C-alpha cells in the first residue's frame, strides 16, 4: 500500500561470481568438469563475460545506473593455483577490484568462495578430506590484503546447502535431479562446510577491520500442503535450516531466493503443467523472497538479513520488471513488519554462465558472447534509479490490516 524507504546504509546492487563472468578460470574443478570425458555439462564456461579484463566497465555501468553496491567473488583456484603456492599477482588483481569499486562509489561485498574450488582441492578429495577446513581457513587468511580496507561485508561460502546437495550426488554417483526438491545432501559435507565457515569467520574477524561476516543460503521456499508440515520440516532441515542454524552467531546472513516448491505427504510436488515457468524450468514466483526472508528470520533470530541473490531467467525484460516489482514489494512488506533487512542485491549484474548453460539469462545487463559488449536492459535502468531514490515501490495490490 505505501512505499518503504531504504533503512540507513541499505545495500542496493547486483551480484556476480567469478566463474560465471570472468572467463578463463582454468584451474577450477569446474573447468576440468566442463571438458572431462563423459561430462554431462551442456556447455563450457570458456571466456564467459571476460570480466577478468572488463570488471572496470562492469562497475562503471553499475555506478552509472545508480546502484551503490556490488557483490563479486574472488577465486581460490586463481589465488592458490597449486596447493601451498599463493599468487600475490592474483591477490593484487582482486585488491584492484576492491579499490576500483570504491573509486567508482560502489561499496564492494566480497564473496570469498562461490562453488568452484581449485582442481587440486577436488583431486585430494574435496570438502570432506582431512585438512580441508585448515586449507579453506588459510586461503581466507591469505585474502587479508584484499579485504582489510574498504570492505564492510564479506561472504565466506556462497550457498553451502548447494555444496552439500552436489556432494550427495557425487557420493552416490547420481547425475540427475528429482522432478522436484533437492537431492539428499551429504551430511559429511554439511559438517565440513559448517566447520570451514566458522574458521573463516574467525579469520576475517581476526583482521580487526570491522568487517561484517556471514554466508548465504539457497532458500527453497518449501511450502507444506495442509497436513504435510512434519514431512516439510524433515525435508527442509538438512537442505536449508541446518545452514541457517549454523549462522546464528554471524554478523549477517544472505538470503537467495528465486522460486518455491510445494511439499505433499509423499514429499516434493513439481510445479503444475500449466503454471508460468522461467528459462530455468522453475515456476515463476515473484513473491518467493518474501517467504525466504521470513523463514530465514524465524530460524536465524536477529542476525541482519541481506538479499544477496534474487531474480529471473527470461528473454523478456518486461517480465523481469514484473518479477522485481513483486519481489521488491515483499522486501518492503518484510521491512514494514520489522525484519532487520540491510540490503538487496539482484541476481545477476550480468548475463553469465549459469553452471552449464548460457541460455538462462538472469542479467540486468545483456552480454554479447562474441564481442563482450554490455547493454543495460530497462530493468537495470529502473532498479538502478532506486539507488538514488532509496525507496521501495509497492505493487498496487492490497495488504491485510
Ligand atoms: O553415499 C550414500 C550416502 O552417504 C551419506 O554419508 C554417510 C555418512 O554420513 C556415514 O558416516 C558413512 C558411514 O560409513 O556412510 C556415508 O558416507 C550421505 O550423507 C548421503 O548423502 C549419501 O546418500
Ligand atoms: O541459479 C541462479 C543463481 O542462483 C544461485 O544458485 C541457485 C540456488 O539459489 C537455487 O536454490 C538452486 C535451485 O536448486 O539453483 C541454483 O542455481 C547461485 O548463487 C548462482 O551461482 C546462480 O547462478
Ligand atoms: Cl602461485
Ligand atoms: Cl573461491
Amino acid at each position: 500500500k505505501t512505499p518503504v524507504p531504504f533503512p540507513e546504509g541499505f545495500l542496493w546492487g547486483a551480484s556476480t561470481a567469478a566463474h560465471q563472468i570472468e572467463g578463463n578460470n582454468t584451474d577450477s574443478d569446474w573447468w576440468v568438469k566442463e571438458h572431462a570425458a563423459g561430462t554431462h555439462i551442456a556447455e563450457p564456461s570458456l571466456d564467459a563475460c571476460d570480466s577478468y579484463h572488463r570488471w572496470p566497465e562492469d562497475m562503471d555501468l553499475l555506478a552509472s545506473l545508480g546502484f551503490t553496491d556490488y557483490r563479486f567473488s574472488v577465486e581460490w583456484a586463481r589465488i592458490e593455483p597449486v596447493e601451498g603456492h599463493f599468487s600475490r599477482a592474483q591477490l593484487a588483481h582482486y585488491r584492484r577490484m576492491v579499490e576500483g569499486a570504491i573509486e567508482r562509489g560502489l561499496r564492494p561485498m566480497v564473496t570469498l568462495h562461490h562453488f568452484t574450488v581449485p582442481q587440486w582441492f577436488e583431486a585430494r578429495g574435496g570438502w570432506t578430506a582431512e585438512g580441508a577446513v585448515e586449507l579453506f581457513a588459510r586461503y581466507v587468511a591469505a585474502c587479508a590484503p584484499v579485504i582489510s580496507e574498504g570492505v564492510s561485508h564479506v561472504c565466506t561460502i556462497n550457498e553451502p546447502n548447494m555444496i552439500a546437495v552436489m556432494a550427495g550426488q557425487a557420493k552416490r554417483g547420481d547425475n540427475s535431479f528429482p522432478p522436484a526438491g533437492l537431492p539428499t545432501p551429504d551430511d559429511e559435507t554439511t559438517a565440513a562446510v559448517i566447520a570451514a565457515h566458522h574458521a573463516a569467520v574467525k579469520e576475517v574477524r581476526a583482521l580487526d577491520a570491522g568487517i561484517q561476516v556471514g554466508w548465504t543460503i539457497a532458500n527453497q521456499v518449501y511450502q507444506a500442503l495442509p497436513g504435510a508440515e512434519d514431512v516439510t520440516a524433515a525435508y527442509r532441515h538438512p537442505r536449508e535450516d541446518v545452514f541457517i542454524e549454523a549462522a546464528r552467531g554471524d554478523d549477517w546472513i544472505g538470503v537467495q531466493s528465486y522460486t518455491r516448491t510445494r511439499i505433499g505427504p509423499e514429499g516434493p510436488i513439481p510445479a503444475a503443467d500449466d503454471v508460468e515457468r522461467t528459462l530455468t524450468t522453475w515456476e515463476y514466483y515473484p513473491t518467493a523472497v518474501g517467504e525466504a526472508l521470513r523463514h530465514t528470520a524465524a530460524v536465524v533470530g536477529d542476525v541482519p538479513l541481506i538479499v544477496t541473490g534474487n531474480g529471473i531467467a527470461t528473454a523478456d525484460d518486461s517480465r523481469r520488471v514484473d518479477y522485481y516489482a513483486g519481489a521488491l514489494d515483499e522486501v518492503a512488506s518484510a521491512l514494514a513488519d520489522g525484519l532487520d533487512i540491510r540490503g538487496y542485491l539482484a541476481w545477476s549484474a550480468l548475463d553469465n554462465y549459469e553452471w552449464g548453460t548460457y541460455k538462462a539469462t538472469f542479467g540486468l545487463i545483456a552480454i554479447d558472447w562474441e564481442t563482450f559488449e554490455r547493454t543495460p536492459r530497462d530493468s537495470a535502468k529502473w532498479l538502478g534509479s532506486l539507488g538514488r531514490t532509496r525507496e521501495l515501490p509497492r505493487t498496487a495490490a492490497l495488504e491485510h490490516h
